[PDB]
């Protein structure tokens, strides 16, 4: 019944039969990307519309379009031809990174170069990567992937403990052409396997790890209905899935005792990018925008019980489509479960002799995804509190590449002869907000120094001031750590018994913003990297922070595009877009398969609540 | 057999009867601190020497001694009588809390204000605060408490919600005489209750959560021998425990295949302040030293199984001394106990074709305690991987006074008439280093940002810089989380495999430090608060960051004073004093009682394994 489900089977097999029958789905054809409209403002109209969003590639050469399509109407809503040259390359797709490998496997020049290093061409993977935007004119308005080797030693090895540095390679996949092979020099190709399930390797192992049971002899404390309706604790939302976003929160609203107070109306992690430090040719253009570029929810895993979530869990396994428009069912995709959090609150009182304990919990929703030598968990966690986290954890293998003879001030050498270049791994938060309704408005909040002096005669005293952010033009904020920074979304026009507007704060973890050079083109196309903290008013097709086509795109699109608009943000539909992430310099413990690393951000309720909301738990 | 092991009871009946023949324990007599001292450095003599600390108080008004006992050898080792103006008082004893209630109650001048606002005097409570220094010149050499009052309107009623301000005394609690009374003025004292068991302030109570099961049906992965030494998935440690600073852990090691691997000597939390940002008179100079004025170890909770400490658990019930040198058991004092940690790696592996996952888990150790309205938890984290933790947990009632009419820039508003001072928890965290041994060094990491241009052709490159701290006069840092400032606590005479030194890093929040001016009191009696990072040499007597008598003491002792001696620090025994804390601008959400708040730091290794250690983990 709700709008909000997720994509059912049929309804995918509904848009395939209605792009076939319109003469848009030929066997030239590929879907780039398929995936569900979010209702408009307003929502108002009775009986929903059911419309999905569609890039079509064609492989032959034409151009791709853009197609929406309503399922609730049969019927085909609009279909836009693209010029790539203007507006970006459509998603990599998933049958193009073999492709790379077998057009370099019967290149003149790409044999050369393996022949001079001894390596078997049969033996040799080929990464496909993003190409980016730089200096190479004949790119422009073609499909490129560039292409970096690694060595097999057999078919289980993992070849990422052997780069072959100093080799680089383009290719146009459309054409099918290797229109560049670079060979700056031999560098050994390191010799150590990395296995890290070979005895060999691991020694034997632990005996001393006894187990952990976690069970809920009464089933979990929440509910599902309506396929991804959840309700738990006085939380309420519903867990939407998007191919390209992964999981996705709509609606998301606490029950204050008998009312319903919406916090969030959408959010999701909007963009990732991962750019690399090392200014090596073979390497100085590697940057990944895996969201924008590979799209990460078609990659998500399936979720043993046991070894990827543990506990009481259930399960949701989302439909997308494949790269012909039949339905492809991710088994497993989703966890949910609730899990202990430890001391919610305490206090054993001198005067009045009571002693008061109460244990906290939290609502886990979770997914996790491979790209190449990368795995991402994507947490979104609900506490009894009111507070709102969210978590990205980074695990995986480190890119590799050789460590050159005598050193490197942008790559760390993690085995004899290997090396891993520096590199960030930076995410964007979209929040949709709604506090207490659609008019919202951000403050900045910093501590106050004060001086000793009359007024505060002891120097004791310390303050705090908000700034209002009234127009998008003054809504491009940086972190700052040393004065407490933090912002306030509040809504002006709902206030608690104190007569103070109702409110959340953000709390960020300040780590350091994208790198890169201000004039490199990175931080043209990945602009909303450079600052922690992004407002805009609200717009229908505002949904990216680097735009809808991110492959090859030359920057500038997205967020510095929207806040030029310059819109009204004091009290209004307003979208909050934060930036997180992890700077990696790899240790040698990260070598050869790295410990989970996490990076996150969280919302806690300012003025929110009349009192605690959580005076009602019981003691158990 | 241990010298770490914790004091038994009968070593402290053993210090009781030493005192008692040697005629240092009068009946004027109280033991104002005990604790067991740490073995020298160097513990290569056969057979220990159990020695104790002990502070002596003389109510009748003598000067108070510091006592070393040895119960090793039955005797008497030194005795020495103190000069409390010059040096500073003796810890808050907790038979000194009702005085002040007591003294005032009976005064004239406190029973005038308390009939002008028509407050019943056996109903007001008053909270005994230390005194610190400040103009009044008649306190140096006394033993001074300030009182605030609060109404209780029955016995169990939460007497934080009824301050009555405008009013404070100071009170002598040796000679026993109310020294001031200070009226400012009259204030509404506010009238809505916080009972947080008041049915009819939580409403019904929730009839939806279900319960959690954690169970080890095999029992836990650690073992205890000797009372206290944990060893714990290549863990080791000692978990010792002292009436001031609570728990503390000693001889942290790792055993990497066969040999075992000091990481820290001892670590503990050597001092908290809680600075108050109000400028009232009445409260302005309000800063309390927990553990080194009140002494946070005689206050731990006993931890009940099922509400404070969930799932298969361990206690420990350390002993200490009463006023009169007889044993006292806090019995379940400690929790230890694992916890499963979500996923430690995971890759799944396009050309291998190999899907690996696993799980992370953690050691916790921890104690409660309450000082008056405060509760806090400590918790130490070892993790598979090496990381070691620490957070310390806010929660109990908020400080309250009244709200003024029309506002303040220093206090937040709760309930009507009901106001909340700004202030801070700061902690300082002593970590006497011992890195594959004692010759250690610290060095600063920043991020290095790059120029585009020669040798940085696309704007791409960043590296990062190290600057060793030679000398304990270049060892005061600042954090810069701009920059993403981290400590890396080496060894330079011990490398792995690929010749790097090994070393630990260190990553901090990067929460503000003292916001009180640098000319205030507060700022020069806790001048270890106004910066984030100390580093000094190993001294058996340099153990706290303010020194060994906090109470009423007028600044400069502790770190300060010990980095003016300008020790060599570049590979030698060194100590690493971290300051991080929490800045309180209490929310509605705190009232009437509030959740948990954390804040903490941990230590990752860097380099100090030759490959990744959770590689023998089994997949169960
Ligand atoms: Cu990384
Ligand atoms: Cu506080
Ligand atoms: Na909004
Ligand atoms: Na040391």
């Amino acid at each position: 019944a709700s709008p909000f489900r997720l994509a059912s089977a049929g309804e995918i097999s509904e848009v395939q039969g209605i792009l076939r029958t319109a003469g848009l789905l030929g066997p030239e054809k590929r879907i780039a990307y398929l995936g569900v409209l979010d209702p408009a403002r307003g929502a108002g109209s009775e009986a929903e519309d059911r419309r999905f969003r569609v890039f079509i590639h064609d492989v032959s050469g034409a151009r791709p379009q853009e197609v929406t399509v309503s399922v609730t109407n049969g019927t085909v809503i609009s279909a836009v031809e693209l010029d790539t040259a203007a507006t970006g390359e459509l998603p990599v797709l998933e049958e193009e990174f073999e492709v790379v490998e077998q057009l370099l496997a019967t290149d003149e020049r790409w044999l050369k170069a393996l022949a001079a290093r001894n390596l078997d061409v049969s033996k040799v993977r080929v990464a496909p990567l993003s190409a980016g935007v730089f200096e190479y004119a004949e790119e422009r308005g073609r499909r490129i992937l560039r292409g970096l080797a690694f060595v097999q030693d057999f078919p289980e090895d993992s070849a990422w403990a052997h780069p072959v540095d100093g080799l680089v390679a383009y290719v146009d996949v459309v054409s099918k052409e290797v229109t560049r092979v670079i060979d700056t020099g031999v560098f050994p190709v390191p010799a150590e396997h990395g296995n890290y399930t070979d005895p060999e390797l691991t020694g034997p192992l632990r005996t001393t790890q006894k187990p952990i049971s976690i069970t809920q002899p009464e089933g979990p404390s929440f509910t599902v209905t309506g396929g991804n309706h959840i309700e738990w604790e006085k939380w309420s939302l519903d867990v939407g899935f998007d191919v390209r976003e992964g999981v996705v929160l709509h609606n998301i609203a606490f029950r204050d005792g008998d009312r319903l107070r919406p916090i969030i109306n959408r959010a999701s992690i909007a963009e990732m990018v991962v750019p690399y430090g090392d200014p090596s040719p073979i390497r100085s253009w590697q940057n990944y925008f895996d969201t924008g570029e590979y799209l990460v929810g078609q990659y998500a895993n399936s979720l043993e019980l046991g070894c990827d979530c543990l506990g009481d869990i259930t399960y949701l396994s989302p439909v997308i489509s494949d790269a012909f428009g039949n339905p492809r069912e991710i088994r497993n995709g989703i966890c949910m479960h609730e899990e202990d959090w430890g001391i919610l609150a305490k206090h054993s009182d001198l005067w009045s002799g009571i002693n008061y304990t109460r244990r906290n919990r939290r609502m886990v929703i979770s997914f996790f995804t491979t790209i190449g030598n990368y795995d991402y968990g994507f947490y979104w966690y609900l506490y009894l509190d009111g507070t709102i986290e969210f978590e990205a954890k980074a695990t995986g293998v480190v890119f590799t590449s050789a460590f050159p003879e005598g050193g490197s001030d942008n790559i760390s050498q993690l085995a004899p002869g290997l090396g891993a270049p520096f590199h960030q791994h930076i995410f964007s938060a979209r929040l949709d907000m709604a506090i207490d309704g659609f008019t919202n408005r951000v403050e900045e909040e910093d501590v106050v120094r004060q001086t000793m002096g009359p007024g505060n005669e002891r120097g004791n005293a310390f303050s705090r001031k908000r700034t209002v952010l009234t127009r998008e033009s003054e809504a491009v904020r940086e972190a700052d750590a040393r004065t407490g920074r933090t912002w306030i979304i509040s809504n002006p026009e709902s206030k608690n018994r104190l007569n103070e507007p109702v409110g959340y704060k953000l709390h960020a973890h300040n780590q350091p913003t994208l790198l890169a050079d201000p004039g490199s083109s990175i931080a043209r196309r990945a602009a909303f990297a450079t600052k922690d903290l992004w407002v805009t008013r609200y717009a229908d097709d505002e949904r990216y922070p680097t735009g809808d086509f991110v492959n090859q795109h030359s920057g500038g699109a997205g967020l510095p595009s929207y806040i030029a608009q310059d819109r009204d943000i004091d009290g209004q539909d307003i979208v909050v877009w934060h930036t997180f992430g992890l700077t990696h310099f790899p240790r040698v413990e990260d070598w050869p398969i790295m410990p989970v690393d996490t990076v996150g951000f969280k919302l806690r309720p300012e003025g929110f609540f009349d009192r605690s909301p959580v005076l009602d738990v019981p003691a158990n």
